[PDB]
């Protein structure tokens, strides 16, 4: 039985995926939080100095969708045809392409809300209502039952609702499917249990 | 029988190079189609997301360059052999692409575009080279122990990045080792030969 070791921040950020699978799989793994005082010493250990990162049996894998979708592979959160899981890891990277272009990193405040505000403001809307309209009234984004792709727009849509609350107030279906992936018992579970962070 | 596919991207290398790799090397064939950037602003209101590339796959639409690479090439040899191997290669992709990903292609301010791309290229590059090189280290391939479509990548995005720095590679000849490699392959080879020739 594998020994699963993850690192990241303490905060929900590119982890929370990977949190949301284990969860949900019911596998045991150690929830390491590094403060940031601790960063410098591990990143540079690390190959591509990046979090967060999965230890397997004491071998490092890194990219937390990578690793999402190695910790899925053989489940029932990874898709149930071989062009679902291109549909899921799609949706995956729609999302991951808008949260990517946010400056997280960006060190002068003035220049980061300026550039958040713009995305906010301009490029969400318009992903929102195509996310909308691809998911229709179908029960989950992908196939007929949960896949990580929801938990990643659970997680990816928390974070925007942070910056823009009004962000689903045209989108009912959207927000019942946040509700869906928030009832699972295991997310449930998690959701309450997990440490509060801003991000 | 036989999926009728259907490619749609501009007349570019970019982001649909991978799906053409993949084409080429599992000898499939496939509808390259590419669109003048006078005609995209209609095409992009009926896709699904307003991006490309796509794919039409008898008649279904797929989307996202990379999930479409990963699909075409699940449970062929250009995929990682071992399920942790196949975490490896979508991680190296990951990297590439998150890098690629930074510049801003779509910039609407050409001193800005110029700007960052100058400053990613000139800092951010060069680390990223020596990451891969410490990586690769003196192994054949990225990942395991033949060709996968994560050395495709390599080859793609490094090709992309020596247009604008041709001396990004200088101090990595097992990099460099690694593309050529990857362009003797005689699918690929042969694709390289016969491919539009575009600048980007
Ligand atoms: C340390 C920088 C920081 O404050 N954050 C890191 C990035 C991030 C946060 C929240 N979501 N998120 C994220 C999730 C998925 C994809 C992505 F690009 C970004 C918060
Ligand atoms: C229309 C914008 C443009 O000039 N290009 C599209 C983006 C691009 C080009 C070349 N490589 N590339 C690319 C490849 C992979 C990942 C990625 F983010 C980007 C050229
Ligand atoms: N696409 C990667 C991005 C990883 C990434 O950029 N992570 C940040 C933390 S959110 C990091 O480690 N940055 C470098 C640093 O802070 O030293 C992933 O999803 O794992
Ligand atoms: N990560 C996506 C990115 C797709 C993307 O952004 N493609 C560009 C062209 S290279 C596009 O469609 N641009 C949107 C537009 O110009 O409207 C992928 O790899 O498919
Ligand atoms: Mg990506």
């Amino acid at each position: 039985m594998p020994n699963y070791k993850l690192t990241y921040f303490n905060m929900r950020g590119r982890a929370e995926i990977i949190r949301y699978i284990f969860a949900y799989l019911d596998i045991q793994y150690e929830d390491h939080r590094i403060e940031q005082a601790d960063w410098p010493e591990i990143k540079s250990t690390l190959p591509f100095g990046k979090i967060p990162i999965l230890e397997v049996d004491g071998l490092t894998l890194h990219q937390s969708l990578a690793i999402a979708r190695y910790l899925t592979k053989n489940t029932d959160l990874a898709g149930n045809t071989e062009m679902e899981q291109c549909h899921v890891d799609a949706i995956v990277d729609t999302l991951d392409d808008f949260m990517s272009c946010f400056p997280w990193a960006e060190k002068k405040q003035d220049v980061k809300e300026q550039m958040f505000n713009e995305l906010l403001t301009y490029n969400a809307p318009h992903l929102m209502q195509d996310l909308d309209t691809y998911l229709g009234g179908r029960e989950w984004l992908i196939g007929n039952s949960v896949t990580w792709a929801d938990f990643y727009w659970e997680i990816c849509s928390t974070t925007l609702l942070v910056f823009k609350p009004d962000l689903l107030d045209n989108h009912p279906r959207l927000v019942t499917l946040r509700k869906k992936v928030q009832a699972i018992p295991a997310v449930a579970n998690w959701i309450k249990r997990r440490p509060q962070t801003k991000l």
